[PDB]
């Protein structure tokens, strides 16, 4: 019944971390053997497999002692007895925890045979970003590939996925063998892979546990109500993560995907060509987590380019998953209502009253909202030139609004347009202005003091203030175009003299 068997990877585990050797090392091989058959039963195979495991242990300490006997330290010993011990209990086929391990047991099997898929891929991405090199490549690779093929409508059938399971089982056990048998080879550098005996020691248990829900896998498949919200909420934070991406990792190339979601925020419809341009967004995406992944390795002698990609920690990309999966997330969701419209199209070939109110009160009383938005966007932390620009927009339109009034009425709509435009010009100036060349290019072209053109908010920030710095901005851009697209022409013609 009740009659376990892990605690014979526990044993050989804890053998085999300690004492390396030849000897040790068929008991590491028998440790990765074992996951691959059943549990003890009236079977002769498991039970010969043991059997010679204890012969071959008992024998080789005789061989020791034959050995330090000629005359012309030793938990291996008690490591034999064990397993001499679990021989005779499985021949033979307070206490709180009996009943415990075997429901653990159940619940993690069961979890494994309804979606190891899944979960398979959690563990290859964990030791992707856990310690890069060129070997850990291959998992990280074979990560963001599953990852991408599930975002595509394309699915895989499920012999190719255990065919792909086998190849990433024998690879595993090759780097656990080169791993736990490297204390011997006389080496420290030239050689990426892997290195000598959390942050670069807790990599081989997780690698071993990799493998362990690798084998169960294998040896399985031997046994022959207001979610559109949500979903506008969806595209939207894939959007604003788009946007946050080029905040951490500051690059010459992430710039293209900070000013494409400034030009997508400032777009009428943004959610349709949000899902149009999705897959090109997902594809940049991954093919820059690739250039982040190889430029993170070990060793220095890369030789990062000064503007471009440069050289950063192996922490700092879980951070950069997580904002792939929004866009995994979104061109999924646009895959699946595209595939939906066209199935339709070949088929076929009481709250009003607050709705209308609050969009009235919004046509009435928005564009004190972005009157206000102003003294926010000027009036916080030091003061410079751009924040005294905004406030001489908002006082230029107050004067003229207060001065004529017909003008005013014509020329409201080319002012919002000349706020956005200058808000994207004070993003990208305030942006740029943290490389290397820029902060001498400035002077070089139109000499100023560095003080004296500090003055103007250029200066070198931290990865935390340029949050604040892009999103104030950003959210004034956004509070306007919302202003511009829905109210204005709705407020320009209710308050007027006919
Ligand atoms: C400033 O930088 C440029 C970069 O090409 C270089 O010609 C020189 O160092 C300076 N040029 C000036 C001062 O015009």
């Amino acid at each position: 019944g009740l009659i376990f068997r892990l605690l014979l990877p526990i044993c050989l585990a804890v053998a085999c971390a300690f004492r390396y050797n030849g000897l040790s090392f068929v008991y590491l091989i028998y440790l990765l053997l074992i996951p691959l058959f059943s549990e003890p039963t009236k079977a002769t195979m498991q039970g010969h497999t043991g059997r010679l495991l204890q012969s071959l242990c008992i024998t080789s300490l005789s061989f020791l002692l034959l050995h330090i006997i000629f005359h012309i330290v030793f938990v291996p010993d008690i490591g034999m007895f064990i397993a001499s011990l679990t021989i005779w209990l499985v021949c033979r086929t307070l206490r709180r925890f009996a009943s415990v391990a075997s429901k653990l047991k159940e619940f993690i099997g069961n979890m494994i045979t309804t979606a190891g898929k899944v979960v398979v891929t959690i563990l290859l991405g964990s030791s992707g970003m856990m310690l890069p090199s060129l070997t850990s490549a291959v998992y990280f690779f074979v990560f963001l590939g599953l990852c991408t093929w599930w975002s595509w409508c394309r699915t895989f059938d499920p012999l190719l996925f255990g065919c792909l399971c086998v190849l990433l089982a024998i690879f595993t056990a090759g780097h656990l063998i080169g791993l736990y048998l490297y204390q011997f080879q006389f080496f420290q550098e030239a050689v990426p892979p892997n290195d000598y005996y959390w942050y670069h020691h807790a990599n081989p248990i997780l690698l071993l546990v990799m493998y362990y829900t690798l084998a169960t896998l294998i040896r399985i498949w031997l046994q022959e109500a207001v979610f559109q919200f949500i979903m506008k909420q969806s595209y939207i934070c894939a959007l604003i993560a788009m946007m946050a991406w080029s905040i951490t990792y500051h690059s010459w190339l992430t710039f293209v995907l900070l000013i494409w979601s400034c030009t997508l925020w400032m777009i009428r419809n943004r959610r349709k060509y949000a899902m149009i341009s999705s897959p090109f967004m997902v594809v940049y995406a991954n093919l820059l987590l690739v250039l982040q992944y190889i430029w993170s390795f070990e060793l220095p002698e890369i030789k990062k380019v000064p503007g471009f990609l440069e050289k950063k920690e192996p922490g700092e990309l879980a951070s950069k998953i997580l904002f792939t999966i929004t866009f995994w997330l979104l061109l999924r969701q646009h895959l699946t209502e595209q595939k939906a419209l066209r199935e339709k199209e070949a088929l076929l070939s009481i709250m009003k009253v607050l709705g209308n109110l609050v969009v009235a009160l919004f046509i009435k009383y928005w564009i004190y909202v972005c009157g206000g938005m102003f003294f926010f966007v000027s009036f916080e932390g030091k003061i410079v030139m751009y924040k005294i620009i905004y406030m001489v927009l908002f006082l230029f339109c107050v004067a003229l609004y207060q001065v004529h009034y017909e003008w005013w009425r014509k020329i409201l709509k080319y002012f919002w347009m000349s706020v956005v435009i200058y808000t994207m010009l004070v993003l990208i100036f305030i942006y740029t202005y943290q490389f290397e060349n820029f902060p001498g290019l400035w002077q070089n072209m139109t000499g100023l003091k560095k003080e004296k053109l500090e003055d103007l908010g250029l200066k070198q920030f931290t990865v935390a203030e340029l949050f604040t710095r892009i999103f104030i901005p950003t959210s004034f851009l956004l509070v306007c175009i919302l202003h511009l697209h829905y109210f204005h022409d709705r407020f320009l013609e209710l308050t007027d003299l006919k």
